[PDB]
RNA sequence: GGACGUACGUCG
RNA sequence: CGACGUACGUCC
């Protein structure tokens, strides 16, 4: 209530009737600005004619919040305020929704699918297209697809009333720009992709913005890595033994990847072992009986090496016992879903050194200095103020549980309560109830950002130009810190240049707000034009579909799974097997997180039906009334019967063959 | 199942 | 400048 001067002036160009890229770093400010803009838009229409606005919410929580906010704001107006989503798109057709409501709030993908298949022949039905967080307008984004559908009708000479763009954001972003020239080029490209002429930033009332902006102070706490790593040495010896054992089956193991000398525990060995896996998945022998065992042994060795590398990576950022508990949980999970002579030997090799690793993990002298520095900087702040509701940001999801267990099992800090929050990638109610009780948790160990904190700790975290600003984080301003822990000087340089890029944009927008909107347009129109030109020139024609009958086999077992002639495409994205010989080739299991996506309902998970393979094949759903399995070519190999050469595809779009549509008749 | 984005890393 | 790997997140 009582719109302040800063948020009244920030919405002036949008109310004047211009497409704006309003940039407000507040949470409530953007919401109130959007509400005032929708009010001034739906109130400036004459008698008879009625307006129609759409608020493009990107996330389900943001959509559910904005729908309730709009419903509570426009209650004494007679304005229909509804909303579409992934669960409501089934019934209540979107055409009748838009033709009977004045304020629609839908996650874009719905409008993209509508504009694509059958619905919304043109966006001229809308009169306002408020894009929440327009900075996400990038390559192949749903916002970008909506803007492409808009720019096609705009530049194609189609006479029609085009809707306005009121794109709200908190940071226009810089991307990979090096200088102010490249920053201005990127900002102009974003303006052309959004078809706007004003970038509204608060200039007159700076004190009202600085009162609540949530601008904390940075504090770099770079620490050196561990010197005496006995756990790392033992795991490296185990990895060397595993590689020496795997070399006995595949002679040219070093000649399968073009990667140079690599070190254990780095991100390079992971790519090297993944390349070795993808080069061993095409191993073919004329016996076709020994290959099914050779490829299986190689897959098991590669999986063990990948788990060892993941344990070595977790050990560098967490306790020495957490990386061992990870391997113990992995071995416990794998010791039930099949046990052959190779997996038993690997388990025995691991158990021969588990006893030795337990002593080194329990030894408190081998504690990494990074967690010591973290506890040291946490205690000095919680002693100064025993009310700091801090938030911790890490990179890996497996490190969230590690930091939670570290906070739990530490006698130095007792006043801390774990606030583990990873994301679905968990569920929506689990994500909502954990953020609700945040006024009795003390620390929130999250991995990716209504969170008004006063202390942030980026424990080995790096990202875009800014990974700290919270769009929906208005709250209040009373002094906060942005502590950054790291061990790789590279990251420290990244964070040193990001704060520069910030000022870069601060000068770029200031240089762009001086140009008279005329020339601005005279440029951005040419830019978007060129863009459409590239969209028309760059178009790979559909290659001749290979009309043979090849056989899709297992990924790790090389068993005859199914035939390509039995593959049916449901909706150009899902592929099922319409056969009777394939139903006995897989086993079903209950799904951990069942859900539905606009056409199906995830019921079960289908795995390989072999003796000790148990490879993840795909899901099993019910299309409309009948239940079919949806497989993923990613977990499949493609062997031809004519030539015999095998191929590995990651996505279905890369697979060029006779895509027979799914006929419900058979 | 699929699409999309961001970060890191390897390659020619 | 292109492909590719992984991690994380979002949506349908
Ligand atoms: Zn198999």
């Amino acid at each position: 209530f009582k719109p302040r001067n800063y948020q009244l002036e920030l919405a002036l160009p949008a109310m004047k009737g211009k497409n704006t890229i309003i940039c407000a770093p507040t949470g409530c400010g953007k919401t109130f600005v959007s509400l005032l803009i929708c009010e001034h838009h739906l109130k400036k229409f004459p008698q008879g004619q009625k307006g129609k606005v759409v608020f493009f919410a990107n996330q389900i929580p943001v959509y559910e919040q904005q729908k309730s906010v709009f419903s509570k704001y426009f209650e004494r107006h007679g304005y229909r305020v509804t909303g579409i989503s992934g669960a409501t798109a089934e019934n209540v057709p979107v055409e009748q929704i838009v033709e009977n409501n004045d304020i629609i709030i839908l996650t874009p993908q719905i409008l993209v699918n509508n504009l694509k298949k059958g619905t919304i022949p043109s966006l001229s039905i809308f009169t306002l297209m408020i894009f929440d967080e327009c900075h996400n307008t990038s390559k192949q984004h749903p916002y970008n697809m909506i803007m492409f559908n808009y720019l096609d009708q705009k530049l194609g000479g189609s006479s029609g009333p085009l809707p306005q763009v009121i794109g709200l954001t908190a940071s226009v972003g810089v991307g990979d720009a090096k200088n102010t020239d490249e920053a201005l080029d990127y900002i102009c490209k974003l303006c052309a992709s959004l078809d706007a002429s004003v970038i509204a930033t608060v200039k007159h009332n700076l004190e009202e913005l600085e009162q609540v902006v949530y601008k904390p102070q940075k504090f770099f706490r770079k620490v050196e890595s561990r010197i005496s790593d006995k756990f790392k040495y033992i795991i490296a010896q185990l990895m060397r033994d595993t590689e020496s054992l795997a070399k006995r089956i595949c002679k040219d193991l070093e000649n399968l990847s073009q990667i140079q000398n690599r070190e254990f525990g780095t991100q390079k060995y992971e790519q090297w072992i993944v390349t070795v896996q993808k080069a061993c998945m095409v191993f073919q022998m004329p016996d076709k009986d020994e290959e099914s065992r050779i490829c299986k042994a190689l897959f098991l060795y590669t999986s063990h090496l990948r788990k060892y590398n993941d344990a070595l990576i977790i050990s560098e950022h967490a306790r020495m016992k957490d990386a061992l508990d990870y391997l113990k949980d992995f071995f416990s999970n794998v010791r039930a879903a099949g046990f052959d002579e190779i997996e038993q030997d690997l388990t025995q090799r691991f158990e021969e050194k588990l006893q030795e690793l337990e002593s080194v993990s329990r030894d408190p002298s081998n504690e990494n200095p990074k967690l010591e520095d973290l506890c040291f900087i946490l205690q000095e702040e919680y002693h100064l103020n025993p009310e700091t509701i801090t938030i911790l940001f890490v990179k890996t999801r497996a490190l969230v549980d590690a930091l939670k267990n570290w906070i739990e099992g530490n006698p130095k800090l007792s006043f801390l309560k774990p606030g583990i929050l990873t994301g679905r990638g968990m569920t929506l109610p689990a994500q909502k109830c954990i953020l609700d009780a945040f006024k009795d948790h003390n620390i929130l160990i999250a991995t990716s950002v209504i969170a008004q904190c006063n202390l942030v700790i980026l424990y080995e975290y790096v990202g875009n130009v800014i990974k700290m600003i919270q769009t929906r984080g208005r709250g209040r301003a009373r002094g906060s810190k942005c502590f950054l822990l790291t061990s790789n000087a590279g990251v420290i340089e990244k964070e040193q240049i990001n704060m520069y890029k910030e000022k870069m944009m601060n000068d770029s927008i200031l240089r762009l707000q001086t140009w008279d909107e005329a020339v601005f347009r005279e440029k951005i129109l040419h830019i978007q034009t060129h863009e459409k030109f590239i969209r028309d020139s760059q178009e790979k024609p559909k290659p001749v579909p290979d009309k043979e009958n090849k056989k899709l086999l297992c990924r790790k077992c090389k068993a005859l799974a199914c035939y390509t002639a039995d593959v049916r495409v449901i909706e150009e994205c899902h592929y099922t097997v319409l056969g009777d010989a394939f139903k006995e080739c897989f086993v079903s299991r209950p799904h951990p997180k069942p859900k539905q996506f606009s056409s199906f309902e995830k019921r079960a998970k289908i795995f390989c039906a072999r003796q000790n393979c148990s490879h993840d094949w795909g899901i099993h759903v019910k299309y409309k009334t009948f239940e079919i399995p949806v497989i993923k070519i990613e977990s499949f190999v493609v062997e031809d019967i004519a030539t015999g050469v095998q191929t590995l595809y990651s996505k279905w779009k890369d697979f060029h063959f006779e895509k027979i549509p799914f006929d419900p008749a058979e």
